[PDB]
Order: structure tokens, then C-alpha cells, then sequence
DNA sequence: AATAAATGGAAGTGGG
DNA sequence: TCCCACTTCCATTTA
């Protein structure tokens, strides 16, 4: 049962959806979603999870928000931009 | 207004 | 029982 932050890190490693997500500064772990193409990536997350409903970027971003306190992923002050923790990057 | 994004509480679902 | 790790729904706010 893959975790959302790992799904995203795995995508950034593989390059399979390079038009939906990309590194901004990979050394810092900052990454950004495509305004126009993020929904396709959200859809893939829902299908990988086997969720009942179609996944949307908004719901996926709601899940990302919950990582802010524990630290795996923090929202950066640029649109659609986030940052993985050093711990997540190391694994 | 139209569109997009952000904020985030609250309740529901999984699989322990 | 009761937390995990989200998912789903909704109202609101900002640009």
C-alpha cells in the first residue's frame, strides 16, 4: 500500500509523467505540479490506490497538506510547489 | 463574473 | 478498541 509521498518521489525518479510533475531544485527536494496536467497524475494516484471515487488534484493536495505537520512534505510559497523532507529523500 | 488556487475542519474508509 | 494513512465532502478565502 504505497504512501502518497513515495508515489510522487517514484514518479519524479522515473520521469513517467514529466509533463505533470517536475523537480524545481532536486537537491533541496522541491518539486512542482503542472497547472494544466496535474489532474492526470491525480487520476493515476487514485487508480493505484484502488479508491472508490475518481481522485482529483484537490483531494490529493488535501492529503499532502496532512504531511505538513509530520514533515514528509511541506508546501512552498510558490503555486503548486512542495518540498520533501531530507528523511524522505534519503529513503 | 470566470477561473484557479489555497485553507482546512469534519466525517468516512482501510488495514491493521 | 482505536490508530494509520488517507479519502471524501464541504464552506470559505485569495488572486
Amino acid at each position: 500500500k504505497i504512501r502518497l509521498y513515495q508515489f510522487l518521489l517514484d514518479l519524479l525518479r522515473s520521469g513517467d509523467m514529466k509533463d505533470s510533475i517536475w523537480w524545481v531544485d532536486k537537491d533541496k527536494g522541491t518539486f512542482q505540479f503542472s497547472s494544466k496536467h496535474k489532474e492526470a497524475l491525480a487520476h493515476r494516484w487514485g487508480i493505484q490506490k484502488g479508491n472508490r471515487k475518481k481522485m482529483t488534484y484537490q483531494k490529493m493536495a488535501r492529503a499532502l497538506r496532512n504531511y505538513g505537520k509530520t514533515g514528509e512534505v511541506k508546501k512552498v510559497k510558490k503555486k503548486l510547489t512542495y518540498q520533501f523532507s531530507g528523511e524522505v529523500l534519503g529513503r
